[PDB]
């Protein structure tokens, strides 16, 4: 089963529905547009 592993560190820019993380806010932006889908926001707000 998947894994939330991660390396020493946090990226600023993370996505919900697939919970991939950018380094700059261009590519996240942008790869929404793949997404193409509406749902509302999930738990974790922060
Ligand atoms: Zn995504």
């Amino acid at each position: 089963g998947s894994s939330g592993s991660s390396g020493t560190g946090e990226k600023p820019y993370e996505c919900k529905v697939c919970s991939k993380a950018f380094t700059q806010k261009a590519h996240l932006a942008q790869h929404q547009k793949t997404h193409t889908g509406e749902k509302p926001s999930g738990p974790s707000s922060g």
